[PDB]
């Protein structure tokens, strides 16, 4: 039986800018680095950066909607978004759903998000206003 | 301050086969589905499958090493991997370069993994068998 997300691995084209982004800009803890990657943590998340010459710096119009959202409190959201803005980090989408969300790109174009709110919160909102074709499972 | 992964969203080309994969084959919990997506959980993980006309069914030699690993116990690992194999699930990697792992593909070619062990355990294993040039902080 699967018990959760064990780790997220992102392929990166250049290790040093990716470490700078995740450790210094985003505040994740760097536990180890080697010639072709790094291990960080973000709360319970184990993140691996893997240096990969196949990684392309990918514009957001060229990738699909697959994306990775990090948790932040409502109280901290606006100042963290402003930090990303000051750093010139590109936005790939505006928020139109429930709960605060800031949609930003990593140095290789990985699609990231800051989001406030849980799955339970989303399901409660959806129960009140279901999406087209929505059905729930108890 | 960031505190972990809020959710993983995977773009999918065909919603129903993807839901079936994650719910029926991988055993994740399906909470809701709608015309353009589904919400599942795997322990505390919130997984969203999002129907996306832009998603390509992608062979593993065409995509980079980005991948998503799910936790499984030592006792369950081998029989779960063998069941995925017997069900015809495609693979993408054989060499266990990061401990006890099984590397497999979802219907759209998303790179998945079964892994036994935490980050702390991986760091301890690496102190004995480090990756080339490894430094620990
Ligand atoms: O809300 C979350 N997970 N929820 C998991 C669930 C498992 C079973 C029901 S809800 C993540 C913090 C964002
Ligand atoms: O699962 C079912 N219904 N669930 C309804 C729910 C409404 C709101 C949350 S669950 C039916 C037996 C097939
Ligand atoms: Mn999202
Ligand atoms: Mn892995």
């Amino acid at each position: 039986m699967l018990s959760g997300l064990n780790h997220l691995t992102l392929a990166v084209s250049q290790l040093a800018p990716s470490v700078a982004f995740y450790q210094q800009l985003l505040g994740m803890t760097l536990h180890a680095r080697w010639d072709s990657g790094a291990y960080l943590s973000c709360g319970d998340l184990w993140l691996c950066l893997s240096l990969d010459p196949q990684r392309r710096v990918t514009p957001p119009e060229e990738s699909d909607y697959t994306h990775y959202a990090f948790s932040i409190s409502e109280a901290d959201f606006a100042s963290f978004a402003a930090r990303l803005e000051a750093a010139g980090v590109a936005v790939w989408k505006l928020n139109r759903s429930e709960g605060a969300s800031h949609y930003f790109l990593d140095p290789d174009g990985h699609k990231l998000e800051l989001h406030v709110g849980s799955l339970a919160q989303r399901l409660a909102a959806c129960r009140e206003q279901p999406y087209k074709g929505m059905v729930f499972f108890e």
